[PDB]
């Protein structure tokens, strides 16, 4: 029993909650949580993380895993694939049931650039996962604040940057030169997303990190870099496949440099200062 | 190019537009056609459509086929499914390019409410529905008004009844009898969806009319009869199987009983008086 919605009530009465090709732009007030637990519990739902923490980086491990397992999930199975190149650096965090980690260790300017994608790319593949039904992309100079949990799982989402969600789209910072890969005109966009969190099944992170990893190939064989480097790849990808779901700022936030504006109701998961 | 989406404005301000659990609720202002268009074309996407027709109700075939080609998935590849006890008496409507129209003959009180149930189940197996992506299943007593297009396709949905979108739940016109396999609590339900109009991909309509078929089959055995027949037995269903999306009463009206209120913008499959 949960309480009736009601037809004649805006969900809200100040942000767009569905895009304009009828994907959920998700905001709390939005979903019922014990729907959407009931329904991914039915059918045992797996999700993968995957997080970066290369160099000094592997010291935001400690805060990011601790509040994952606070606020990530929780409920639900939940595999986390740390990327290092520090394995033996991992914290060992004590982990609810039905969660694992595993360690994957990264070898080896532009093939960094290109190093989320190829690798995501290439692990996305792999036989391993084939109890996983979503992954989750996320950096890892990040904490979680608040509830990030099934309400986002869908064949394919992004996140709207923090910085842009109320800019006009001819001031997003997409990649404007036509001789690369990534290139947006002027009067084309519909969102500016960032590249710090997006996922979505297995299926559509293979297709969408292997298009990324691809068309950044043929850009370094031009001699040309993204202006925002695989973000810009992301914004061509998602401008062409259209996300299923869209997640509001709650989902990617800085409180230090944006505050805790009126819009958002919850701050889920947000930049360590 | 269209118009960039904006975060900071609802896309209405008088309806809900999306359910608890994160399904769309389709209203006009909700959905730009032609990026929906376009992910449909790219793959030709084919719709049927189902219509009973018996007796004295064959003679709303000519209007309802006749608005259908001005209105229903214009630009898009349509099969229409006329089941009538009089073959012989549908009318020869000219249809637009990409379009057909089948014949399928019914023969042979209480395996008549099972009828629409029973034979599209029967229907929707059957292997020259190979080319077929959606079935919509509508009744024959209406007419096309206004636009019904690629908007309304997903793999479940249903259509708020005219006459209950404004009700809590208690008012809802439920099977309430316990002995009824269409039985739903008093502090149950989300929606009173009408049986008038309802579809999805072919797999969900397969399982929705296998199951209200199955379950007045036992109700039927048992003695009992669902208050609205397979209306009944269809929010049973959709309360336990959620609808992917949910169509407004913008889809299915009746002007002379109810006129035409502020929140519907296009009235566009509507009761013919
Ligand atoms: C003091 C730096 C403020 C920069 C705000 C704009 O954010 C940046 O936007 C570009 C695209 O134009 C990239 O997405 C870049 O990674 C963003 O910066 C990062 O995210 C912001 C929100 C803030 O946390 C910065 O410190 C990050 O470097
Ligand atoms: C004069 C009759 C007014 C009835 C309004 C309520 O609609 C009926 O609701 C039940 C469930 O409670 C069934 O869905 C039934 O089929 C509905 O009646 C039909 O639809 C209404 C909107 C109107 O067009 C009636 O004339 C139909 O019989």
């Amino acid at each position: 029993v949960y309480p009736q919605p009601k037809v004649l009530t805006p969900s809200r009465k100040d942000v767009l909650v569905v895009t304009p090709w009828l994907a959920p732009i998700v905001w709390e007030g939005t979903f019922n949580i014990d729907i959407l637990n009931e329904q991914f519990r039915l059918q045992n739902t797996t999700i993968g993380l995957t997080v970066f923490a290369i160099k000094k980086y592997v010291a935001f491990l400690k805060l990011f895993l601790e509040t994952a397992e606070k606020h990530f999930m929780v409920g639900h199975r939940v595999h986390y694939y740390v990327f290092t190149d520090q394995p033996a650096a991992v914290p060992r965090v004590t982990l609810g049931t039905g969660r694992q980690l595993s360690v994957l260790e990264v070898g080896a300017w532009q093939d960094v650039s290109m190093r989320r994608m190829e690798m995501i790319s290439d692990f996305s593949e792999r036989r391993f996962l084939s109890e996983v039904d979503y992954l989750v992309c996320v950096d890892v100079d990040m904490e979680f604040r608040d509830h990030v949990g099934v309400e986002i799982l869908t064949p394919l989402f992004g996140t709207l940057h923090p910085s842009f969600y109320g800019s006009s789209r001819e001031a997003f910072t997409y990649e404007r030169r036509p001789q690369s890969q990534a290139y947006i005109p002027k009067d084309e966009g519909d969102f500016y997303y960032m590249g710090a969190f997006f996922g979505g099944s297995v299926q559509e992170v293979q297709r969408l990190t292997r298009a990324c990893h691809q068309a950044m190939m043929v850009d370094q064989a031009n001699g040309i870099e993204a202006v925002w480097h695989d973000e810009s790849h992301l914004n061509k990808y998602l401008l062409r496949h259209k996300p299923t779901k869209v997640l509001s700022p709650e989902y990617l936030w800085d409180q230090q440099l944006l505050g805790w504006p009126a819009v958002l109701r919850k701050l889920r998961f947000t930049a360590v200062p």
